[PDB]
């Protein structure tokens, strides 16, 4: 699957491993994560992520 990165601290989500401790199974994509989902490092929105392709 993809993998975002954060712009403002450099934290990948990785849809393969999604973010279990914030309510986040592994394979959600970018796109299917709460609203209110935020970088769990730096508390970004996720406005401030950029997907990792071309």
């Amino acid at each position: 699957m993809a993998k975002w990165v954060c712009k403002i601290c450099g934290y990948i989500y990785d849809e393969d491993a999604g973010d279990p401790d914030n309510g986040i199974s592994p394979g959600t994509k970018f796109e299917e994560l709460p609203d209110d989902w935020v970088c769990p490092i730096c508390g970004a929105p996720k406005s401030e992520f950029e997907k990792l392709e071309d």
